[PDB]
Parts: structure tokens; C-alpha cells; sequence
């Protein structure tokens, strides 16, 4: 095999991890509180050793687009109905699973949120919101969520995007694609490495997607490269919807157009069943979500998600209130 690295917890490992998260949910008032934010990486050292070994070695592999952990138990009855909105989605039934995601994430890096996304929460919610079916945000449904680097507009975007599937009864697939190196000619590749492209911020950073900097990003975007790093294993920064060539740059336009078609043709599906966790490498792969028909009956697809950077100090310029919410 697969383009991702997969780990399946044994029942005993899964019980121990869940018990750990339960303990944290008893001792800490909230997942995004400063106390648990600082303690979670240390508490994570108590997770099962086989899981910690996987996370430590897999993060260092050069190939995988995602780290996938399967087999966390989720009791639908204890979980309760899927919320109608992210504002009210911190339900007691989902609380321990949110702490669990935080613990797993603490093995990979430093977690943060965005002041302009779900009220600057660190653990956020992905669920279908009635009326937002044909939008370009993660609460869409009937409209396929086009592939994208998470927060491509920003130089402080996550290195990893964590997704915990609380329920996915219809098996809706997350979509993934890597750099199509096997099909890019060297000239096209060279152009993609140059600062000849524009990236606007996606709609989830707009004021209409929050309760009661981003402006200058979609209005006066600075030219940026789509590919960086090693020619033979580039890092990727693109958004299928919000990317564009520099004004009048027909050679960059042709390179982006080619890249769109190659990623479209190489997109593959990863189904996160209930309890599955995925950490998507936001530098090697773009990700999206297949279109699906929302239910609105209380059992809709529901994910918790979290942004992870290897170095919070790389984003010092963007620290808003504290270091864990970027502006
Ligand atoms: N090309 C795009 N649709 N980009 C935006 C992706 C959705 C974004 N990850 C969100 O949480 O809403
Ligand atoms: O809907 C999914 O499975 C992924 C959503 C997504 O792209 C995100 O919020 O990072
Ligand atoms: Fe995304």
C-alpha cells in the first residue's frame, strides 16, 4: 503493498490505549487546555510499546503518504448521535476519543489550531452540516472534496493531518495522491519547482465558517513553488481548487494543468472505518474526500481532526494568543 504504512492494534493494545485516554479525560478538563497540551506528549510515552515503535520508525520512512492505525474500539451507543454542527460536537461520548487522538498525535509532533478555524480549537470536527453539502469545506458531502495540501496558502501549514474516524457507516473514502513523479517530464518538473504559482486560502478560514491575515492571503497572494526539496522525492504544496499560475505565465499554467490531470488520474481511496486513525503526510500527499449522500439522522460520518507540526517555533511569526493557535 500500500502507499501508506499501516498498524493494527491488538485488542489488548487497543484497550490499554483507550484506558489511558479515559484516565486523561478524568484528570484534564479539556483536550485543548494548556495543561493537557503540554502533558500529552509525555503521557503518550505510556502507550503500548509496539505502537510507539511503529510511530517512531514509520515517521522516518521516506515513502509512506500516511500512517494508519486501525482497531480502536468505538461504541456507537456510548458515542451518541453525530452532532449537527462542530460548535456542539464536544459531546461526552466523543471526549475520550478526542484525548486518544491527542495522545497519538503527541508521538508525531506539536499540535496547533488556527484562530480562523472552528474557534481556534486544536481538536476539530469533520461532519456534514445541513445546507453546506455543496461547499468546499470538510463539512461538505454531496460535492466531492477536491484534493489539496492542507492549508496550502500558509507557510505554517501542518506537517501531518490527523484524522480519527468516530463513525463512517457507509464507508466514505478519504482520497490521497502523491507526486506523480513517474509521469512528469524534467522540464515540467523544473517549472513546478519555481515560484510561479498562487495559492489562496480555502473557505474554512473565512468568517462565515466561524462563530461570532486571511484577507491579504486571497487578495495579494505572493508567488510560490508547488514542489520543493529533492527532485527525486519532492514535497508538494497545491490545492486543486485554489491554485493558479502566476498572472499571464502560460508555461506555469501548462505545468499546473498537467499536474492536475496526473493527480486526478492517480488519486486513490483510503476508507477510515470506525476507530481508524490516519496521519496524512501533508508534504508528500494531497488528500480529499469522495462525494457522499448525508443522512442527517444522527449517524452521519464523523471525524475528529488535528494539525501537527514537527516544530512549533517555525510558526513563531504567526502565534496568535498562545503558541498553539496560529493567525
Ligand atoms: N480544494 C479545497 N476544497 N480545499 C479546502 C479543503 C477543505 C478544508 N480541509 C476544510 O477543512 O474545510
Ligand atoms: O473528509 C475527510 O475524510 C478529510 C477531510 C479533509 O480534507 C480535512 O479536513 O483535512
Ligand atoms: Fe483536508
Amino acid at each position: 503493498v500500500r502507499p501508506w504504512s499501516e498498524f493494527r492494534l491488538t485488542p489488548a493494545e487497543a484497550a490499554a490505549a483507550a484506558a489511558l485516554a479515559a484516565r486523561c479525560a478524568q484528570r484534564y478538563d479539556e483536550t485543548d487546555g494548556p495543561e493537557f497540551l503540554l502533558d500529552a506528549p509525555v503521557i503518550a510515552h505510556e502507550l503500548p510499546r509496539r505502537l510507539r515503535t511503529f510511530m517512531a520508525r514509520a515517521r522516518l520512512d521516506a515513502w509512506p503518504h500516511a500512517l494508519v492505525v486501525r482497531g480502536n474500539p468505538v461504541d456507537d451507543a456510548a458515542l451518541g448521535s453525530t452532532p449537527v454542527h462542530w460548535r456542539t460536537a464536544r459531546t461526552p461520548g466523543s471526549r475520550p476519543l478526542s484525548f486518544l487522538l491527542m495522545l497519538y498525535a503527541g508521538l508525531l509532533g506539536d499540535v496547533f489550531g488556527w484562530a480562523t478555524q472552528q474557534d481556534g480549537r486544536v481538536v476539530t470536527d469533520v461532519l456534514p452540516i445541513k445546507g453546506g453539502e455543496h461547499t468546499l469545506v470538510s463539512s461538505s458531502s454531496r460535492q466531492e472534496l477536491g484534493w489539496h495540501t492542507e492549508d496550502a496558502f500558509s507557510p505554517y501549514r501542518a506537517d501531518y493531518v490527523g484524522l480519527l474516524s468516530l463513525r463512517n457507516p457507509d464507508g466514505v473514502a478519504t482520497t490521497l495522491a502523491g507526486v506523480p513523479l513517474d509521469d512528469l517530464d524534467e522540464r515540467t518538473l523544473d517549472v513546478l519547482f519555481q515560484e510561479r504559482f498562487l495559492i489562496r486560502p480555502d473557505d474554512s478560514h473565512l468568517q462565515v465558517n466561524n462563530s461570532t491575515g486571511i484577507a491579504q492571503a486571497a487578495d495579494r497572494p505572493e508567488p510560490v513553488a508547488i514542489l520543493t526539496g529533492h527532485r527525486a522525492a519532492p514535497h508538494l504544496r497545491v490545492d486543486g481548487d485554489f491554485s493558479a499560475p502566476a498572472e499571464g505565465d502560460e508555461e506555469a499554467a501548462a505545468a499546473l494543468g498537467t499536474l492536475r490531470k496526473l493527480i486526478d488520474a492517480s488519486l486513490y481511496e483510503l476508507v477510515l472505518d470506525q476507530g481508524d486513525v490516519a496521519f496524512i503526510d501533508n508534504r508528500r500527499a494531497v488528500h480529499g474526500r469522495r462525494a457522499f449522500q448525508p443522512r442527517y439522522d444522527g449517524r452521519d460520518r464523523w471525524l475528529k481532526r488535528i494539525n501537527i507540526t514537527r516544530d512549533l517555533h517555525r510558526s513563531r511569526k504567526a502565534w496568535a494568543g498562545d503558541s498553539r493557535v496560529l493567525g
